[PDB]
């Protein structure tokens, strides 16, 4: 009965009920005007005239593979095409932060309360009649239906792009310290109160966790030495607590930042790689630094490993999803003369397309042994049976699923996918084409255009009826991918903004902090600005094996 | 020991030690090179000569009044001049914060954790031999000493800008929303974790209080009525949490959302105020709204609240504490095109400078009643014996105290200003001519340009010898005020900018928050846009008393 719950409002002005069956859009700055803000503005007419599609742009930034070889060997123009991509939708996410799953127009409680992830679409209004607003049926189509026609993998769907397991988890590793669900209060709840690439997940959220994995020599974590090799303490040495089954050994139970980190042996490997990281450039410090104390050791070897973080997921990370020949930049300068906001809140939409579980293979295959999920979860021999080394061996080699185009969710994580769903809906998400329209997309007008393809279409139709009323979640499993990529239009457009804010927003991309001094002078600096997936493994990894995030 | 112990570094270049007895200036982006960056570039030779000292800018904006007349008129000239004023010093505050008073190089501990006050200058490290870093002796002067020769008031000195008590009780309950030392921990640590205008004074700076304060009826904050008019209500009723002496009867410890706010019928008498008016913008936005439920009329009625604040305090508070002819202005639109972090963290020094209690007078003159300190301290049997009108009609009449000066901080509160001396040395604060410097202001070259006059700037040239050992704390109090003013340079120029970056920085600024729909529509934001200290009292004080912050 809300007279805002058909979301009439277009162009991202604000719908606000004006009495009990009366509504008004705020056009403000919308480039807009009218009833519902769907009347363009003179400039408005031209810039739309002359925006091309993302698929119009994805196909120039995969193809002319020789023009973009020019353009990345000139810094100037390099420097200024990675500047388009940090500001260009900048317009795209409110910062400061806007609605939560609580709250559909601003308020304090949801601007203060870090204690939400924020949401870029508000809610639908509870008293909706229908869970979209006013259009489809008063219940959603069953999701473990929608689960079973067109989310599970029936045979393996590898990824084209060759994504390969040491990306699979360097995507775990990196999304969990901000992607951390407080389900003790609910789906629309996060435990990541930084909101961002703090590496909570290596130090610990809070401060008496952090102090209890620390050395407090040499600025180092504490750490342990099994078989000559250089492994994370454990719950009894520090009493961090962590999440393990009753059957795992204690001298098996290691102690991490993040709590959830024993849970697949993928994800200790870069626990272990990035301990290792932050202990060396401990010493890298010291040498330059006899003078400095444990504590500052620490803090600054923190910033630097941020530092490294953010360089590897810009230049490394998504430079492979994104399958462009321009090769993308982390240059915080490239920010200073430019309108730019240095803070982030995570966002649920961000968490819920980040469900790349597509990604995992239907076994684990270290050196010559295939692990299924029952033997590899939560089973830390692994790592130490094979170790670090043909972890890195192995995993460079083998490859991930596709995450776009349908029926690739391994049946062994079923019940996350079924969760994403139902979760979504609990958090009274808008429609797909809600989401799309407010990434500046065209809205899907079949479920076939959405899938490019007939079967899981039809599926698909059969279920929702009426493409206005897809799902965001499904539909990013389910769409038609960019030629031979990893992800459609949609799992792109959207999350790209999210990604960038998140990685830019950080303070050392700050002018304050991106100076020489903020790390221990020119050489903690240039450990930052050289930092590679290559060069993480080669320094951490005995006999520093060749690794990448694409197989071969 | 610490090589920087002697701030080596100019131009806000920041000091590092490269081994136990060397050190190096970081000059990057200060326009400045070389060993201690005090080479300047050619770009800063010319800025330099060009740049008029804040002494020759506060003489035309205190003068000329013909011509500012003029510049009032022209809206496009008054826009252009306000946003010159917002911006012209952005670069003196690190937005994001970088340093503590533990923290005297910038850390993730620092950055993240809101408990601290942040810092503009860093502490002096704790091994330098001097407590200013090098120079003077040992220690320095006796506080006490101190106090007694140059801050205590020996005969009421009066504002010359006539600020009156409606003006420093509103000062006193305005910055106790965001100075909330927590002596728990330490006075370089808040309580008010939203470093900024929340108004968390009114709400309560926790959800728990917050919800124990509200009638959850219209979006109401709860009251009771006394003699037909609204007061806050009990402790008894809420068991909302204040501080009182054990002999407050029951019924006169009023609840408030600032547990201090007993502490004197001034503060109440604001706090009543806006309690009254955050429940008259709830009957207007329930007439405006009869479809919304109490939660959306108590969140859209607090950012209201916060806007009112806002704009009272720029165009009502500075406007007289400035005394300049041209009319400030509250309009967040100045800063759409600009450069601007929409974020604030209230710095210690910041706390440390607004200690304005010369404002007090030696008695608290209402009707024809003269209280002493004693008399009037956790006394709101003084407010309802008198009521609100005849409160404000008092204390509009009553002239406060100067602040600069010298020798005007009334005895009845000698402890607070020994302390404000003792915890500025515990808190590690540099010397006021490195805040002088670090606000870009000339370093005073000896006592009696600092105080203007010859016997107080001889005591203080006895107990500190060095000009540059001089503290900022006390150097405040007894600076040469400006021709006729409250302040004096140091006062105007180094709290100027943390004042309107508190304001700025509010999210309800941004441009995602800075319209109609944040605020239920034009009728809400029109409240904003007009509010000033007459209609706040006007509209909440029986009688629609005058008022302003000048007698007469
Ligand atoms: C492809 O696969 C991907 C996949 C993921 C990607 C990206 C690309 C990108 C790059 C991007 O953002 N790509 C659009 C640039 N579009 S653009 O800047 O608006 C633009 C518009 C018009 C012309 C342009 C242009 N010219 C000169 C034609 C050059 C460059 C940009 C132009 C980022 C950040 N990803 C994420 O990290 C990310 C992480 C997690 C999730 Cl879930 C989702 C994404
Ligand atoms: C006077 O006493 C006061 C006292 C307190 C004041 C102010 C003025 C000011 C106004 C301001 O900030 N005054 C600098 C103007 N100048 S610039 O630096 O803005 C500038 C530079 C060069 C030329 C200019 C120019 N033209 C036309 C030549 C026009 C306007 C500005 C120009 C504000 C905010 N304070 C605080 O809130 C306040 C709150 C608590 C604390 Cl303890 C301390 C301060
Ligand atoms: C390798 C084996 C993996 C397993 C066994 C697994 C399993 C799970 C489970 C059970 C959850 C629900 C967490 C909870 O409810 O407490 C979850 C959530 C999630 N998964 Fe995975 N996952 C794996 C890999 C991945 C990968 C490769 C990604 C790629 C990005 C990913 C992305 C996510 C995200 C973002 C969440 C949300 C976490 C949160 O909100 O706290 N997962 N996963
Ligand atoms: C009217 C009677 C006032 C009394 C009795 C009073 C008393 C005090 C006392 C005892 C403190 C120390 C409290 C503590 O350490 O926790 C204090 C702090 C303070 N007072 Fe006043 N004060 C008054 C008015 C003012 C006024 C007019 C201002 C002007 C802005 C002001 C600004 C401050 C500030 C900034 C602090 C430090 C607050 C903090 O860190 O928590 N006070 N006052
Ligand atoms: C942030 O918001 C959540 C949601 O309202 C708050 O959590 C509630 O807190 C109250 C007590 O204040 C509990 O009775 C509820 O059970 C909590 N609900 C949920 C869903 O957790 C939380 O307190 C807020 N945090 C802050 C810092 O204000
Ligand atoms: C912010 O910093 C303060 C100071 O270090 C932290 O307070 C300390 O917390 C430990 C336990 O973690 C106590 O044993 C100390 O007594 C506390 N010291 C002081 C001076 O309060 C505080 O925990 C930090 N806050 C966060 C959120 O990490
Ligand atoms: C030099 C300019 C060349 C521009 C090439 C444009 C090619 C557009 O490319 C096509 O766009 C469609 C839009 O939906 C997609 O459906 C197709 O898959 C995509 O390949
Ligand atoms: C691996 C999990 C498969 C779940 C089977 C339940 C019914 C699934 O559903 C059907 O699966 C068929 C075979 O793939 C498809 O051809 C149909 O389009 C689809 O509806
Ligand atoms: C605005 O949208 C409503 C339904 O959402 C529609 O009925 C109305 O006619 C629209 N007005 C205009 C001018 O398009
Ligand atoms: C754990 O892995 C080891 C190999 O390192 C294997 O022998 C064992 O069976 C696994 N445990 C479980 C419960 O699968
Ligand atoms: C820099 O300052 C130090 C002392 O702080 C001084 O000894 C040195 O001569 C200065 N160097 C230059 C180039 O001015
Ligand atoms: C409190 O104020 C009343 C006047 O309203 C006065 O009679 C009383 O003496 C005061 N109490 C104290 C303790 O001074």
């Amino acid at each position: 009965a809300n007279p805002c719950c058909s979301n009439p409002c277009q162009n991202r002005g604000e719908c606000m009920s004006t009495g009990f069956d009366q509504y008004k859009c705020d056009c403000t700055r919308t480039g807009f005007y009218g009833e519902n803000c769907t009347t363009p503005e003179f400039l408005t007419r031209i810039k739309l005239l002359l925006k091309p599609t993302p698929n119009t742009v994805h196909y120039i930034l995969t193809h002319f593979k020789g023009v973009w070889n020019i353009v990345n060997n000139i810094p100037f123009l390099r420097s200024l095409i990675m500047k388009y991509v940090l500001t260009s939708r900048s317009y795209l996410i409110d910062s400061p932060p806007t609605y939560n799953v609580h709250y559909g127009y601003k308020s304090w409680e949801a601007f203060s309360n870090l204690s939400y992830y924020t949401r870029a679409l508000p809610p639908v209004a509870d008293d909706c009649p229908t869970p979209m607003g006013v259009k489809g049926n008063k219940e959603l189509p069953d999701s473990k239906e929608v689960l079973e026609k067109v989310l599970l993998r029936r045979e393996f769907i590898p990824d084209p792009q060759g994504s390969n397991m040491m990306f699979a988890f360097f995507a775990q590793h990196f999304t969990h310290q901000f992607f951390k669900t407080d389900h003790k209060r609910g789906p629309g709840f996060t435990r990541g109160l930084g909101h961002g690439v703090d590496l909570n997940h290596i130090y610990g959220e809070t401060l008496d966790r952090q102090h209890k994995l620390r050395l407090f020599k040499d600025g180092k974590l504490k750490y342990q030495v099994i078989g000559g090799e250089v492994y994370p303490p454990t719950v009894k040495d520090t009493q961090v607590e962590m999440i393990y089954p009753p059957h795992i050994p204690e001298n098996l139970q290691f102690a991490v930042g993040q709590e959830v980190f024993g849970l697949v042996p993928g994800l200790m490997m870069y626990a272990t790689i990035w301990l290792r990281e932050h202990n060396r450039v401990c010493d890298i410090l010291k040498q330059e630094h006899p003078e400095w104390g444990d504590e500052q050791l620490f803090q600054t070897s923190r910033l630097i490993l941020i530092g490294e973080t953010i360089k590897i997921v810009i230049e490394d990370y998504v430079q492979h999803l994104s399958g462009y020949h321009f090769k993308l930049k982390f240059d915080p300068e490239l920010l200073f003369n430019q309108q730019f906001q240095y803070q982030n809140r995570i966002a649920s939409e961000f968490n819920t397309l980040y469900h790349w579980h597509p990604l995992l293979p239907d076994t684990f295959n270290i050196e010559d042994q295939e692990y299924s999920f029952k033997q590899f979860l939560y089973n830390n021999s692994i790592l130490l049976e094979h170790g670090l080394t043909q972890f890195v061996e192995s995993f460079t080699r083998q490859i991930a699923g596709r995450v776009a185009g349908g029926r690739n969710v391994p049946i062994a994580v079923q019940a996350v996918a079924k969760a994403s769903i139902d979760q979504s809906r609990e958090m009274k998400y808008q429609s797909l084409n809600e989401y799309r329209k407010r990434f500046s997309l065209k809205p899907y007008t079949s479920f076939e255009e959405l899938t490019g393809e007939k079967e899981m279409a039809a599926e698909l139709k059969a279920l929702y009826s009426d493409i206005d009323v897809m799902e965001l979640y499904p539909a990013l499993l389910v769409e038609k991918p960019r030629p031979d990529a990893i992800f459609g239009e949609t799992m792109v457009e959207l999350g790209a903004p999210f990604s960038l804010k998140g990685l830019m927003g950080n303070p050392i991309c700050s002018p304050q902090y991106w100076k020489p001094s903020t790390f221990g002078g020119e050489v903690g600096f240039k450990i930052i600005n050289t930092a590679s997936i290559q060069s993480l493994i080669c320094n951490n990894v005995k006999g520093c094996p060749f690794t990448s995030f694409n197989v071969q």
